């Protein structure tokens, strides 16, 4: 409805509204519209109200970064800070992005990432997010828009919603039912305004046949209405189709103002004209405003003194800090047989594959726009959502230098082919072999891969690779650089395959991150956020090529389709190996939650009971192994089994723990309202079912530890 009095929007509101005072129609058309497809110095601006001192409103890409930017940090994508599944990190990654945002004199960030979740393995761009799980990506999602919204700079929610694939994205409808649509895809979206996101940005495609930027049951009822979301909704780049019902379903800004070419400019003189021909009301014009200015105002950017545009300033700092502890962090060790990791003082090693090198991805190579190619060393994938390197550390480099420290001989193969790499790996006392696979987005084909991955294989030959590596040498080391779940059965076959290190997307300090955890200068602590099945079968999703994706699986993605199918992965969600193991004790729950409907009125978030802590879990956590290590601790909440049909086990807490040897520490998972609700289609409410709720915590969502009950009369 509107926020509340005594809140930062609510005092942004009443800012909002003297401004929109002293305004006319001309000045609020100019807010609302964009000046067109590279119309301003920035990638999306709109017009100037000197009345209010209001400047033309600078726009950017993206989730990781600046782009088109000469002197920024490129930072890890989202999946790799929520493979962290740290907090701490993954606010700072967000203070760290706005600091460089407000220093090059732009207001709004494009990001970060709650849509696509990812529910189908080969999305071209569900590593611009942070994995599959709503609670998780939602949890990221709030820590990230404080983290950059803390510094001054409005965060843009993207993408509202249901932008599972890139593949005919402009034109595919998606269509799940109610429940799916508000309990698995629009409950990060909850988050993010619960944050105070300042913008949303609406989706190319189509919900239920209506486009996005135009459907007023998606824009109006449930993120303004139901998720009290009071700021304002733009479009992905040229994703509105009309004037006037866009308008009026709740649409508030026109991005870039035209398409590509200049054309479409469906606001602007047009939206004057809907006005005056009394196709939109001047109130809904007014609406817009009130919620663009609000954003302004809930930011700071009134303030004089912000800096003026320029993507040339070196604006870094020490931001690197972050960049380095994800990539560290986020790495995954997914075997580690015979305990090869990590290394000691091996004669010599061998490091084999182009992804070991500086290729053109990692040198802003005029064959490599957008991110737009695979070549040597990957650290993202490609897209509105990549963005240049200041510089890259080689995995290559960065071992050759540690490995001579200590007397180490190192042999580069640092091409893809097989018997180049086999004669690099014989008589050697260990064989590092890095692959790959890269995905982005859908308006550039990179090795025939439209956007989307045609397969779940590594590029460039890997598995044939690393089988002629085996062929050399005894004690191989996979070292995967990717932007999703890769099928590793025929890596896994290979008896001389030792170790599985999933590196994930380290952006610039892929090298260092990986040095630090193969020579055990820290304990990997990631873990997966999203399955690596056994099989591509075993995923129940795919890429669709027809007008429509029916969302025919409805709550059961990832995770949840294979505890449902009871279809074993070979990895699961939430899994991930460590130097160290850690022992749970002690399961206690406290609860004074209540069955039925949410009561509170609505405020951001939806009603204002559903992001308050109604329980707490808590369990102890001992390092009971030989070295340091991080773990991370996950909370699954089973639902009563008389609640309507819900998946067996659902994220709803998580915590890490750094411990010494024979430390132990508290995990403490705090359960808001909504972490123990459905929804209910029929009332349109967040409901909380009676009964016995399952209480599991443990390493993963299949090495559970301990079980409890959460009670509900
Ligand atoms: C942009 O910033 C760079 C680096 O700080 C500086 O050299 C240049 O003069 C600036 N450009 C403008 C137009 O002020």
């Amino acid at each position: 409805v509107v926020p509340p009095a005594g809140t930062p929007w609510g005092t942004a509101y009443d800012k909002a509204k003297a401004a929109l005072a002293k305004l006319n129609l001309q000045d609020k058309v100019g807010i609302v519209s964009g000046v067109g497809w590279n119309g301003g110095p920035c990638v999306g601006n709109t017009s100037p109200a000197s009345k209010i001192s209001y400047p033309s409103l600078c726009l950017q890409d993206g989730p990781l970064g600046v782009r088109y930017s000469t002197g920024s940090t490129a930072f890890t994508p989202g999946v790799q800070a929520a493979s962290t599944w740290d907090v701490n990190l993954i606010r700072e990654r967000g203070q760290f992005i706005g600091e460089e945002v407000k220093a090059s004199g732009i207001h709004v960030i494009l990001g970060p990432v709650a849509g696509p979740l990812g529910k189908t393995p080969q999305g071209g761009r569900n590593w611009e997010g942070f994995g599959v799980d709503p609670y998780l990506t939602g949890i990221a999602m709030g820590q990230t828009i404080n983290g950059i919204q803390s510094v001054g700079v409005q965060a843009t929610a993207k993408h509202y919603i249901l932008n599972e694939q890139e593949l005919n994205r402009e034109t595919i409808s998606s269509n799940p039912d109610d429940r799916t649509l508000h309990e698995l895809y629009t409950w990060p979206f909850a988050d993010a305004v619960q944050a105070n996101v300042a913008s949303v940005m609406c989706s190319y495609n189509k919900v239920n046949t209506t486009w996005a930027c135009e459907d007023q049951y998606t824009l109006q009822t449930v993120l303004k209405d139901q998720l009290g979301f009071p700021g304002y909704v733009m479009t992905d780049w040229n994703a509105q189709h009309t004037t006037v019902q866009s308008a009026n379903s709740g649409l508030d800004m026109s991005m870039p103002g035209t398409d590509f070419n200049g054309n479409n400019r469906l606001w602007g003189p047009a939206l004057t004209n809907a006005v005056n021909s009394n196709q939109v009301p001047t109130s809904r014009v007014d609406d817009m405003v009130t919620r663009i200015l609000a954003a302004w105002y809930l930011t700071g950017q009134d303030q004089a003194g912000y800096p003026s545009f320029n993507i040339s300033r070196n604006v870094q700092g020490n931001h690197k800090t972050n960049v380095r502890a994800i990539a560290r962090d986020g790495i995954v060790l997914l075997k580690n047989d015979a305990n090869i990791l990590p290394l000691k003082k091996p004669a010599s090693i061998a490091v084999v594959g182009s992804a070991a090198i500086i290729g053109n991805h990692a040198r802003n190579s005029p064959s490599c726009n957008d991110k737009g190619c695979d070549d040597g060393a990957l650290g993202m994938g490609w897209g509105s959502g990549a963005v240049n390197y200041p510089y890259f550390v080689a995995p290559y480099d960065a071992i050759n230098t540690r490995a001579s420290s200590q007397g180490t001989q190192v042999t580069l193969s640092n091409t893809d082919n097989t018997s180049s790499g086999a004669s690099a790996a014989r008589g050697k006392d260990v064989a590092i072999v890095f692959i790959t696979a890269d995905s982005g987005e859908g308006y550039i084909t990179v090795e025939g891969n439209a956007g989307d991955r045609n397969n779940l294989d590594p590029w460039h030959n890997g598995n044939a690779l690393v089988q002629a590596v085996a062929g050399a040498n005894s004690n191989v080391i996979v070292v995967v650089h990717s932007v999703g779940a890769i099928i590793l059965e025929q890596i896994l076959a290979l008896p001389q395959v030792k170790a599985v290190v999933w590196a994930g997307l380290p952006s610039q300090e892929s090298g260092n991150a990986l040095v630090d955890v193969l020579w055990g200068d820290v304990s990997p602590s990631g873990k997966l956020v999203y399955t690596i099945a056994k099989s591509p079968n075993d995923y129940n999703t795919r890429i669709v090529s027809g007008g429509s994706d029916s969302f025919s699986e409805g709550l059961f993605i990832d995770y949840k389709h294979f505890d449902d199918a009871n279809i074993t992965p070979r990895y699961e969600f939430g899994y991930g190996l460590s130097y160290t193991k850690f022992n749970y004790s002690r399961l206690s729950v406290l609860s004074t939650a209540k069955s039925g409907p949410a009561t509170g009125a609505v405020v951001p978030g939806g009603p204002s009971d559903l992001f308050q802590n109604v329980a707490t879990v808590t369990v102890d956590i001992a390092n009971s192994g030989q070295v340091t290590g991080a773990e991370v601790a996950q909370l699954y909440i089973t639902y009563p089994s008389s609640a309507p049909r819900t998946p067996p086990k659902q994220l709803r807490g998580f915590a890490k723990l750094n411990l010494t040897p024979g430390q132990s520490g508290t995990a403490t998972f705090n359960i808001r309202r909504r972490d123990l609700s459905y929804w209910d289609t029929a009332s349109q409410k967040w409901v909380v079912p009676s009964g016995s709720f399952g209480i599991s915590v443990g390493a993963s969502s299949r090495d559970i530890r301990l079980t409890s009950t959460l009670s509900v009369a």
